[PDB]
């Protein structure tokens, strides 16, 4: 939406010149030095804006990068502690995608319904939906295998530790994502700076024509983008999990684990 | 409050222009570039603590969504080591959610003694309320229920271990709480700058008021709603286990966790 | 404050400024806003760098000694859950972690802690405790010789024996926090210099004013000293954590914090 | 670089401004300098946070990359200390490490590892790899299986063969952070505009400065673009850590600086 | 080093001072609104690269005080779980120690053979020295001392895991170090800006002598020494294992990790 602004700040550029013969007529003046000391305090606060929601975004990739690494590491163990147990192989494996997807509807606010039913068995769906969380109860699932596991006496408290530690994984894992999405920390504010941005923007014409006659538009137009630009960037990095195309792609995440899980 | 000061702003606005007349008689000259100086520097200053208001409000919501984390695992841990003692499964879910609970009291300045109870029996309540570290004890309870349980031999030292670490992980969390509210330590400042903030925001018209006349309030009321909504800022983050709006949605959190342990029991 | 020195320094400073704006243009000194607005912004700058390092670390100095209170909660809670019998065994070891806690205290004050294990400890470990270079790593290697005395009687398992000695590198890496921050001269290399630098700036600040500004010289000068000397003074404060002074950590209020905790917790 | 081109067209630039201020005044048109402070300070503070996180981007990036080496280096010395004549497993398990490792350069690259891959295994698990997912992941796979098949067989107690699982857990961890880096950069986009704002703000820049400069502006000019457009180059140098240049990470030599030191712990 | 260029630049005002006259040949006036925006701009550019470079600096730092904790503590354990195997314990504490010298040895380019043998038994110096990475190689064979006490049974395999881990502690340590010495990162941008700051100096009067006059050499020395400061400081933390003054003592490091390591074996 930035070439709409940019060329709404031309139009209010041209009535600051056809309008600008005429302050002293009928009172008003207008100097650069105070929109600099303004548009220097815009620009700091930007920063720091930005700083956090540039935070909020990599904090996100990296839970759901943890998500990959520790789904990675559960198969692996199985496979080499329990190299013989498919049949469980195939139960655990379908537990964990199946958390991955289900994470994602969670994040979007969507139906897991229709991607449990691939993976799992309608007995365990409904279990599933049924939960105040359903990841959780996925997770529970999982740990349910492992340690059956162990009551079977094929694993040694010691390795149920090893694999038990990855649900540990998964778990701070989820509580992460329901902090950063069930807790925005201060975003409404986000729209407050981007008020003034724009309020900004649109008056440094009045302010600069004194100065620049017509050049007015030509440099109030490079000014504003350079400060639109910007806050702009808070835009598209705030909502990690959202359905906009720069949002971390979470269906091709979970693509990734099923397909790497799939042995 | 904050739009109070934005009002008194127009009243300073106005108050200059009348005031006016009299400066170049009077003695007064008022030059932008002075608070230009002023400004850049409260601009940074503010930056740079709010920076920090900000970083503490993240210790907060991170360090309670451990609580979270560490409660729900240590269940799924018991019904996955030993899912035929749901006697234990009871009596340890109730002494987690009674943690949490215990917390989101000691931070708000509250009784934490009717959601005690309504989970747990008289008699250790009692040793509980009767301690001047409860939601530690809580814990030493809490511990004790794994204790017994690996005296029985139901839980190898492994499996004991296993919980002991959960329960460590709670142990950081109080232990954090408690100092984010363990005093705000000589971080006077936050006040100090706000105290700055206002007073700058209303001698700025008196400094404007040459290069701007009858323009003058309009941009000092921009330039007060831009400081002041930005120092504002870290008023908002700076408290984040308040009774607040935008605070720490504790009640909810703790709901949650309770929800979540009892649906992960069975009841 | 030491500040309220400062800020009537520089109002007599620009009374300076006022009366001595004549031998201006016969002495040949000109001096203009637009340098000191350089010199000001360059400087504020640098103090919000500066401060960000300072708060650090007096942000990782408390980090450290709450992680000593939690540490020696748990090694208590450990104990009373894994050896829920043997309570005499427990005093010597609560009577280590307590002696840990003033002995660090101490180390970090420079003070004489022999008044202080003489409460604790028999006087056949203190002659050997200051024997030793260092008393903290005596006291810890001390606990730890009863954490494993304890093993070899076979009253701990090598799994329940490592998790309590865990809880010894929770503190032995608190101890190598605060020498770290300690033997840390304070790295003043910018500070002293950054102080320096402003108080220089804050007097010289009027003479560039007065030209511009007149008989209003001595106001905004003050309302700017004031601004820079705040902020500046928030790192004489978060620099010494281990100091006296009202902002510097209250080390005895900790200490005696972590021993009525574990008291309570040992009945 | 190909940077001392945009200078050379600031001088010229300089040349038409300098030989145009004369036109100037075709509609009583002028540039002042002030308007450029504006928009000259903002583009600097910008690029202070944007090469922020370009930095970041890379210092972690070469962070993981030394994990790689430390986490083979560790299960090498356990396969030493806990196995110490084995051999058979001492050539099979770092083949897969070293294997690992020249994987992930080629991984990252988007290059082929077929090559190395046959000049360090059979190709009987060369292709068991090339024809994976991940052939990364499929290679600590293989690996753990030489670890339970040693397990399996006894060779190992769970705890020892814990021990090891740790370090594959520790490049597990590496490779996901590499792979995260690469499949999943939060939004470039902005990087590549800034470059766009500074250089138009350079060629732009003396057709303001010369109202105030005169034939001193291509002296100037110059100055003030050579300190933007050398702060700017940070994030070309700074973006691609696992490409190709001179300024990028040697990941080549990484990997044989891994494989000299894995085999000089095995002989 | 610095006051050379104090120095210097109350020259070049002095000259700044008389050649301002044939200013007026053609137009070759300077302002100080140009270097008021580069002179903030390289405030900021100094604030984010100090930034940077304080950061691997209190990396550099905690790496080593990692040293001591890790060490300090293995040690302990020896003591606590084999506390009469003191003929084992002086072997270990040996192998320590001459992992701090060879490290620091190593950091500094200088050769360790002179430590190694006062440490460590001929025919184990000659095979560290044969390595190409000796460091490492200290590891390995403090490995070998622990896994043949486990190989005796002296060790179990949960207390030889609880040893083990130490010597990661230390593996993450030498990675670290080796990682932080290969650098500088960009390949020296950090000298182009001193440079930068070099040139922003020792032509600044020639752009305040329009307004300051004779106080030129004044404001410009205070402008110069506060730009000058702020960037001497990188040079100091740039190289933090360095023969340099301001640059972490490391044998003075090494010294006090070895009398610790001795005053925890009655020696
Ligand atoms: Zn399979
Ligand atoms: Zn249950
Ligand atoms: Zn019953
Ligand atoms: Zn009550
Ligand atoms: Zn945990
Ligand atoms: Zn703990
Ligand atoms: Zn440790
Ligand atoms: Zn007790
Ligand atoms: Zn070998
Ligand atoms: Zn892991
Ligand atoms: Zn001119
Ligand atoms: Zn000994
Ligand atoms: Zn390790």
């Amino acid at each position: 939406k930035i070439i709409f602004r940019l060329l709404l700040n031309v139009l209010m550029s041209i009535i600051a010149i056809i309008s600008y013969q005429w302050y002293e007529q009928l009172g008003i003046h207008l100097t650069v030095a105070p929109f600099s000391l303004l548009g220097i305090a815009i620009a700091i606060f930007l920063g720091f804006r930005n700083s956090a929601s540039y935070s909020r975004f990599v904090e996100a990739r990296n839970l759901w990068g943890t998500v990959l690494i520790a789904e990675r590491t559960l198969v692996r163990q199985l496979r080499n502690i329990l190299p013989a147990e498919h049949d469980a192989h195939r139960r655990i494996v379908s537990y964990l995608v199946a958390f991955s997807w289900s994470l994602k509807h969670q994040l979007r606010k969507t139906d897991p319904t229709a991607d449990l039913r691939r993976l799992l068995p309608e007995e365990r769906v409904t279990e599933i939906l049924a939960s105040s969380m359903p990841t959780n109860r996925i997770l529970l699932l999982a740990g349910n295998e492992i340690g059956q596991l162990r009551e079977a006496g094929k694993l040694s408290d010691i390795t149920y530790g090893l694999m038990d530690n990855k649900l540990d994984e998964l778990a701070h894992v989820l509580g992460g994502c329901e902090r950063l999405a069930t807790t925005p920390v201060p975003f409404a504010y986000t729209l407050i700076l981007q008020r003034t941005v724009y309020l900004f923007c649109t008056l440094l014409p009045f302010a600069l024509v004194g100065d620049l006659h017509y050049m007015t538009p030509f440099v109030s137009v490079f000014i504003s983008y350079t400060f639109l630009s910007f806050d702009s960037l808070a835009e598209e990095l705030e909502d990690p999990f959202g359905t906009a195309a720069n949002d971390l792609p979470l269906n091709a995440m979970c693509n990734t684990i099923e397909r790497n899980l799939l042995d």
